[PDB]
C-alpha cells in the first residue's frame, strides 16, 4: 500500500527528482516514509533547473512528445503550484538562409500534420510587418530577409522558482532530507550476494537508508554514479546575461522568445532586467575518471564539473565569440553590454532523445529517472506522475517502450544533435 510503503529519491533537488517527491505526496504517499537525497538543498544549488528562466515550447521528435506537451501546458496553466511561474509570451523562430526557412516552413507543417488543429496557435510569418507585430523592438532594417514562425502557446518559465515552490511544499508536509555527504549517492544495498534485491541506498559518508523502492533522478550525475552502459553522456551548453536599465528593457516587455537556429535565443528581460543569452551548439563533454556502481572496471565517463572546487570557471572562449554573435543578431543595440554570469548548464543525452524512465534490469526495487536529453525541464509538472504509474506498475506501453532500457541502441555522444559534442579538455578559456 502506498501509505506503507517507504521510497528513496535521490536527486530529489532536481527536475525530475523533486517532480517524483511531489506526485508521491499527490498519490497518497506518507511524508515521513519518503526521503529526498540530494548533495545540495532544494532547489539544488548545481540542479540544470537552477536557472533564471528556461523555455516552454512545443516539439514533435519523439512519439510521446505530443501527450507530455500538452499534459505540462495544462498543468503549467492550470495547477495552484506551477501557474505562477508560466509566462505565456508565445515564441518565435527566425531565419533568413535558405535552409533555415525551409526547416522552419517544415516544422509549422509537422505541427499540422499532428491533426489536432494546431494551425490555429501556430503561424508562419512571410513578411515583415508580421514578424515586427510580435516583436516590435525590431528594426525594418534588422530584419530584412526574416521569415519567422509564431508558437503562441510558448513562453517562458521561472524555473529556480518553481523547483523551491516544490520543495516549500515538501518540507512543510514533513519529508525527510540528505545533503551534503548524507545526501551524496554512492551504492544501492542489496538484500543478497546475487544484488538482484535493492533494500536501499549507502551515501558516501557512510549513512544507509533502508526503503522498499528507490529512484535515482541524478541527471547529468547518474551515468557517473551507476552503469548505464553509455545510454546517456552528459553535456555542458552555455549562457551568458546583460543587465539593462528599466528604459531600456521596457521595449522587451511581455516579448515573446526569439529564437533562430544558426545563433541561439534570448528571452525578456526578468524582475531585474537581466536578459539571458543562450547559443546553439551541439555541447561540451567532460571525461573524468570515475567507477560508477555496477561496472567492474573504473570507466572514462563524461562528469559534470563542480563550480564549488573550480570558482574560476566561466565557460570556453569559442563560446564567449558565438554568444557575442548571437546579441549582435537579436540585440545589436546592446552589443556594447558587459557579460556577466557566465556559466555551464548540464544534462545527459540518449541516442534517440527519449527518456530513461525505466526499473534496473537486475536491481528490482532499483529504478531510472533520467536521460533528460537537454529539453525536459518543461515537463516539470507532469513527469513524476509517470514515474510514480512506473514504480507502480501502470505506466502505459506508449511511455514505457520509449523510455525503456536500451543500451547499444546508438550514440549518445551525437544523439540527435547536428555533431559529436567536444569536450572541454580541447577547449581553452574556461578555467
Ligand atoms: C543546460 C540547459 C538546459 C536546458 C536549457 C538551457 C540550458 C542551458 N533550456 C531548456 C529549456 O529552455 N527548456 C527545457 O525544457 N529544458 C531546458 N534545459 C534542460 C533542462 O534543464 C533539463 O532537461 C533538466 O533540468 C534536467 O533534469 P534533471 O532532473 O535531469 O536534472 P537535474 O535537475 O539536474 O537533476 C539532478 C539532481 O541530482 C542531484 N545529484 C547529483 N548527484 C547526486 C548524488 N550523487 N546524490 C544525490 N543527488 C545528486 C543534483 O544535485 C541535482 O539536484
Amino acid at each position: 500500500p502506498r501509505a506503507n510503503t517507504k521510497i528513496i529519491v535521490v536527486g530529489g533537488g532536481g527536475t525530475m527528482g523533486s517532480s517524483t517527491a511531489l506526485h508521491l505526496l499527490r498519490a497518497g504517499y506518507t511524508p515521513s516514509n519518503i526521503t529526498v537525497l540530494d548533495t545540495y538543498p532544494i532547489p539544488s544549488a548545481q540542479s540544470a533547473g537552477y536557472d533564471l528562466n528556461k523555455i516552454f515550447g512545443i516539439r514533435l521528435r519523439n512519439k510521446p512528445d505530443l501527450q507530455l506537451y500538452l499534459e505540462a501546458l495544462d498543468m503549467w496553466k492550470n495547477d495552484p503550484l506551477f501557474k505562477p511561474f508560466f509566462h505565456n509570451v508565445g515564441q518565435m523562430d527566425v531565419s533568413s538562409t535558405e535552409e533555415g526557412i525551409k526547416k522552419l516552413r517544415m516544422r509549422y507543417q509537422s505541427l499540422l500534420d499532428a491533426g489536432i488543429g494546431l494551425e490555429k496557435t501556430n503561424f508562419l510569418l512571410e513578411s515583415e510587418d508580421e514578424i515586427l507585430a510580435k516583436a516590435p523592438h525590431f528594426t525594418r532594417e534588422q530584419i530584412k530577409g526574416w521569415k519567422g514562425l509564431f508558437c503562441g502557446d510558448g513562453g517562458w518559465l521561472a524555473a529556480a522558482k518553481a523547483i523551491n515552490a516544490i520543495g516549500q511544499f515538501l518540507k512543510e508536509q514533513g519529508v525527510k532530507f540528505g545533503f551534503g555527504e548524507a545526501g551524496t549517492f554512492k551504492k544501492p544495498l542489496f538484500a543478497d550476494a546475487d544484488e538482484k534485491t535493492c533494500i536501499g541506498v549507502e551515501t558516501v559518508d557512510g549513512t544507509k537508508y533502508y526503503a522498499d523502492k528507490v529512484v535515482l533522478a541524478a541527471g547529468a550525475w547518474s551515468s557517473t554514479l551507476v552503469d548505464l552502459e553509455e545510454q546517456c553522456v552528459s553535456k555542458a551548453w552555455v549562457f551568458a546575461h546583460i543587465q539593462l536599465t528599466p528604459a531600456e528593457a521596457a521595449a522587451y516587455k511581455n516579448t515573446p522568445v526569439i529564437y533562430d537556429g544558426d545563433y541561439g535565443f534570448f528571452i525578456e528581460p526578468d524582475e531585474n532586467g537581466i536578459i539571458k543569452v543562450c547559443d546553439e551548439f551541439p555541447g561540451f563533454t567532460h571525461f573524468k575518471m570515475h567507477q560508477p556502481y555496477g561496472s567492474p572496471v573504473p570507466k572514462l565517463i563524461s562528469v559534470p564539473r563542480s563550480h564549488a572546487k573550480h570558482p574560476t570557471d566561466t565557460y570556453p572562449h569559442a563560446s564567449e565569440v558565438t554568444i557575442k554573435k548571437a546579441i549582435n543578431r537579436f540585440l545589436p543595440r546592446f552589443n556594447d553590454k558587459e557579460l556577466f554570469n557566465r556559466a555551464m548548464c548540464w544534462c545527459t543525452d540518449t541516442a534517440d532523445a527519449n527518456l530513461l524512465v525505466c526499473e534496473h534490469p537486475r536491481w528490482k526495487g532499483f529504478y531510472l529517472a533520467t536521460g533528460d536529453s537537454g529539453h525536459s525541464f518543461k515537463l516539470l509538472p507532469n513527469i513524476g506522475k509517470h514515474v510514480v504509474e512506473l514504480l507502480e506498475g501502470r505506466l502505459e506501453s506508449v511511455f514505457k517502450d520509449a523510455w525503456r532500457w536500451r543500451p547499444g541502441s546508438g550514440d549518445a555522444l551525437k544523439s540527435r544533435r547536428a555533431a559529436p559534442a567536444k569536450d572541454l579538455a580541447d577547449m581553452p578559456g574556461w578555467r
